[PDB]
């Protein structure tokens, strides 16, 4: 009675030894990735390219060739893009708004306050921060609203969300760097920009001071959103300083995602789980390639390596037979797992036991499948956006991300070392069991060596052996 | 003559899973996976929830004349309020840091309605404004616990009221700006332009000014009233001072708490049982560590899990392993024996029969009970509310909280499972061990004196009477005869 | 020749997943569970200790806060729950708790004149208040100005500052809300008045909320506080037609690695420690502790155990395998060479000894054991212990409710993984005892009666060379 070896040099560790060599092995931990930038789920992401979402929806002209997507699954977005708000400025709840479109089922724009419709006000203002071609120009979706003549009457406009769709609108305060500038733009002094729907009510005065220079500007606009329900009217007035859409974003989502930082490009490929370094196509619980994923994907872990063991003990244990008084493992075998040599008058050969080879290897199977199939795996973003001012709730999300990382380390680390002993052991009491069925039959008619083998009294041809083996013997 | 080892066996069809095996049949078993509720919302440790019915916090704090008829405790443990409520800002408006006043308010040691600004005393003052959207029979009116503060036949003074916290607990108050929607409005209402609200106390120091603008009509309005609230503390003074647009409290809420809890989304009403654990869909009353009736629930449960089934083996594979001897070289179990998980058979020449090992069943018995104590027991369960209010800006916040708590459903699901697989093969192989070692004891004993036949069974060379099968299950036994030999 | 295992006066218990309160001859306890009682230094570096102070008045220069120690770098700070001197004139801060986080940890922190007290001419520069008495006499906020009329004039006042120092730099400012009408003019003569703050990123226009208000330290007037991170190279504009409490410094802050505050009334004790608590420093390998929750440092998981004892040694008696406590009833305390080993009966002498081949694979098996239970521990730096306001109730609990859940998991998972692994111990040992017994009888075979207690009686002679 023997147990197979062959030509591994696998070595996986339990949690009494280490670097211990098996004739098989799994590895349960995901470390590859495609390199690519892929689509998630059939659904591209949003490519900003050098633009930051600022930048793409209020039109700065630096953003004219964006791709542009009507449906999208993420956004990638540069660290750091170069083409934000060209006039300096703020925008009000960003990070919310970048969370908001982070996912959409469908996106359009559409023009709700045209252009022109603005008589009795200057609409052609720009500004060479915004340059197109050393020319002054603006943010392509925006107007800004200046005296016309010597006269700035009261500016009113209003739009009913009759596209079937909630509807994003963005508009802006423009606060000027002195007095004589409020005048020559706006005439009147103590202006005010009103916004107002079901929901908002917002009236701003404009916040007119003295500031350094941003891209050789010392004026600033500041920048708010709002979602218009359904069916429901936005109303715009102001005596002055109002930077007014002209465009507004029908928006139906959907899921909500995240965005991606990365310079890369979109590649054509599939993904149902992207990094920044690669997509990931795997069926492994665990992975170690990048903290910062998005879609459904596996245990993020700090391990290095996290082996499975499967086969036995590589010989060229708790019940002593395998590396054990069954010194060895035999090379010669290669129909299963466990088997018998059987020394006769008639040849020699080494016979596996087919029976408790399958049934050992179903178990192993059934094993690394509960390790494999029960973990639970959801559409997550990990990467997550906070303002200057919300470093403790930054943290609050790190300590979180970092809590569940030791988590999964540590189980994952200590489910591989405990399941492993299991299994080296496990092939050991099968062995040991194959020995002890052999030898309740055989009893007296042979002489048990202690080496696992027993030489028969009497002899065993052929036809005898088959009857051992079989059960049968008598 | 001859002596049997075996083990227990029945009619039992309980399936359980292990590592390595799975759909394997056992004689006991245990759920630790509660999954029942009684259908019922109850009081949570005696103490009741507060019933909104079809109101919102904001419609009961204020008095929407719709909110009359709600029953008001003086304490609860948490708050039962419809999703999308039908009663709330009767006159169009919004709420100040709503979502903090629910927290606040979730759960409640003591809390009383007190009059701290008379609406009589505002003479010099209109104070009978109301609004159809108020609407109480036809007639216009207003939050029965709010004061409309308008002109008084063509004259608004400077409206100064203060009140200085007596009552000997933190007092909840509540005031509101009214926002109208022309300057020919803000004019009928309060005769002067340029109005300001001012509120003032230890801690809080604000002065709104009205919004006066263009607005869709909500309710028939386009006017506006937008709320705040502040926590006066004990022996602190409130000040309010206007020159228009205040909507003035007439009442506080003396509050005191307590622990803090939260809100249950439901439409279902309170039915007078008990629970120390409550759920949307109804209270679990459990010893149990995982459950999977609902995500939501409020008080002390168990870790919610997304499994279907957890069932821990307790008794032994039923037969009609690691140490071979179970479904082994003892090829299968006897229905016949039922004192206990292992024993023995015996044939004599004075009668057959089947008795159970006391001593090692009730060891194994001892062991299994310790290892289904130690699942459950260990587990820490303490008091959470688990179900969060997030206002419109707060997406980023509300999916933090999701995250974290798909997070640790995760990590209980993975474990709990794994462990119940675990510890299921562990304990199958824990009876063949028992068995083993059983058989084997009685081996070492007999020795020469019978012919170990493989199957588990000894066949004695002399004569063994029940005498002789007592000694031998005893642990007595010997052995000098001897016969045979001959 | 006998076959048995060791036993001693070992009293120490542990408990299994089937068993409890079993006594074993070793054990090792993976639960660390106390401290030196001192604060300490963190990683070689100081806390900043505000002693009777807080932040707020630390920064504003509360002159109650003049005799404070001020490091030019710290780890964490040190604060009392509830400081006596803050804002002594009677106020707020705006985003004080997000400052705080900011301040939790600092490379390098100096304070810099950046725009001088006396540059102030056309405007009066005294202006001070017996809230913040410095012997009876009325004082101020030694780190701010406050501006107010000269001689019935109030000019509007400007002031800018390059951010030269070569960091980023903290400053802070004040707007100065009156009582009523009356004390608006008295003070700065205007009325319709503003303060105006400027940099590449901040834009903000205040104006004074002039109430009726409850008197603290005797005032119904308040500051409210605001502050900003100047970038390098950037530069701040102040401008107000009154109410404006300008800076005089600014504070140099270069970080670093962000840690947190921790509340405790003790003070620094010039130890060393990569955990503190605020009961005292952690010097420990041990992967749990549970010593008190609100840490600052590379600590254990914190745990809610009593006991997280892992047995190491074999079970004590004066298992899966029947050998230990079973068909060998009992261990031998005349064995103290190894765990497993002979007793040998010869009519040359007896004697106890211990197989050294088995008992060091045992021993080598046990510290592996321990080591990975130990070792695969990851412990990084935290803080643990959180500010949040009073309308941050939610935000606080979503907090807690996390603190809590990991304290769940670890407990449970500590507590059971080591019930789980001591009950393998225990086998292992008896498996270890079995196969030494096994190895012995497949040798002698026929030559010996096995007795059946774990001893082998020869029928022939075996001397001291045959054992």
């Amino acid at each position: 009675i023997g147990y197979h070896a062959n030509n591994s040099t696998e070595k996986v560790d339990t949690i009494l030894e280490r670097n211990v060599t098996v004739t098989h092995a799994k590895d349960i931990l995901e470390k590859t990735h495609n390199g690519k930038l892929c689509k998630l789920n059939g659904i591209p992401p949003l490519e900003l390219g050098d633009c930051s979402i600022a930048g793409w929806l209020l039109g700065n002209p630096e953003c004219d060739r964006l791709l542009s997507v009507p449906e999208w699954s993420y956004i990638m977005e540069k660290e750091n893009p170069r083409d934000g708000l060209c006039y300096p400025g703020s925008f009000n709840d960003y990070e919310e708004l970048k969370h908001l479109l982070s996912s959409v089922k469908h996106f359009e724009k559409v023009k709700i306050l045209p252009k022109d419709r603005w008589t009795q006000h200057t609409t052609t203002g720009g500004s060479r921060a915004c340059a197109v071609s050393g020319n002054p120009s603006f943010f392509r979706n925006m107007v800004w609203l200046t005296e016309k003549g010597s006269n700035y009457p009261v500016a009113k406009g209003s739009y009913n969300n009759t596209s079937g769709e909630q509807m994003l609108i963005i508009w802006g305060v423009h606060h000027p760097n002195d007095e004589t500038e409020q005048r020559t733009l706006y005439q009147n002094v103590g202006t005010y920009v009103s916004v107002g729907t079901s929901t908002l009510n917002k009236r701003s005065t404009p916040d007119i001071a003295t500031r350094p220079k941003v891209n050789g500007l010392g004026s600033r606009m500041e920048f708010s959103w709002t979602l218009l329900d359904m069916w429901d009217t936005i109303n715009f007035e102001s005596t002055g300083n109002l930077i007014a859409p002209e465009y507004g974003f029908k928006i139906s989502k959907r899921g909500s995602s995240g965005i991606m930082k990365t310079e890369g490009t979109l590649e054509n490929c599939e993904t149902k789980c992207q990094t920044p370094l690669g997509a990931i196509n795997t069926t492994l619980p665990f992975h170690n390639v990048h903290p910062l994923t998005i879609g459904e994907c596996p245990k993020y872990v700090k391990s290095e390596k996290l082996v499975l063991a499967t086969g036995l003990r590589n010989v060229p244990g708790l019940f002593g037979a395998i590396a054990g008084f069954i010194e060895g493992g035999w090379q010669g075998m290669i129909d299963g797992w466990y088997g018998y040599h059987h020394s006769n008058d008639q040849g020699s050969g080494y016979a596996a036991d087919k029976e408790s080879t399958q049934k050992a290897f179903d178990g192993i199977t059934n094993k690394v499948n509960s390790v494999i199939e029960k973990m639970n795996t959801q559409f997550e973003a990990v990467g997550k956006e906070f303002s200057n001012l919300e470093r403790r709730l930054e943290n609050l999300n790190k300590k979180m991300e970092d809590g569940f990382l030791d988590v999964w380390t540590y189980n994952a680390e200590l489910l591989v070392l405990m399941e492993n002993e299991r299994t080296l052991d496990f092939h050991d009491s099968n062995v040991k069991n194959l020995y002890d069925k052999v030898r309740m039959q055989l009893r007296d008619n042979v002489k048990e060596l202690g080496n696992g083998c027993f030489e028969f009294y009497h002899k065993c041809d052929d036809e005898c052996m088959n009857s051992v083996k079989n059960g049968t013997y008598d």
